[PDB]
RNA sequence: CGGCCGGGAACUCAAAGGAGACUGCCAGUGAUAAACUGGAGGAAGGUGGGGAUGACGUCAAGUCAUCAUGGCCCUUACGAC
């Protein structure tokens, strides 16, 4: 039963959403003082700067393993990076 | 009325050996950086101040009168009193 990658990939493509600007969920893989690694699972676990996750008091409410929601800008950048933005989701909200 | 004189190892000082200051800490900037700026502490803060220390080479630079030395010249003389 060599399940064809064609139909498996079709299943995957209907499983997710790929368009610029789309608000998509993600898993926060790691948190650092500088950037936060998030994963929407497209081509690369992206990294978003820290201030995008800070409140008026400059607090990183977000923790590791939390499911956050960021706006995908481009699925790729020429540098092998998915580009995600939290501030865009903030504007949407 | 003078450390002067008993006296004391407190203090200056005399040298000898050590401690200390390294962006070490904090904040911001910065390119997830090197570094920079500011602040605290500190006697001292960013090489703390100063000195000694002069790479490969250039100027056929200077010195045959410090010295040494290749050559050339004088030897009753350019030597010596
Ligand atoms: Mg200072
Ligand atoms: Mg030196
Ligand atoms: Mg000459
Ligand atoms: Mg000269
Ligand atoms: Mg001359």
């Amino acid at each position: 039963m060599t399940e064809s990658f064609a139909q498996l990939f079709e299943e995957s493509l209907k499983e997710i959403e790929t368009r610029p600007g789309s608000i998509v969920r993600g898993v926060v893989v790691a948190i650092d003082k500088d950037v936060v690694l998030v994963d929407a699972g497209l081509k690369s676990e992206s990294a978003i700067p820290a201030e995008q996750f800070k409140n008026a008091q400059g607090e990183l409410e977000i923790q590791v393993g939390d499911e956050v929601d960021v706006a995908l800008d481009a699925v790729e950048d020429g540098f092998g990076e998915t580009l995600l933005s939290r501030e865009k989701a903030k504007r949407h909200e």
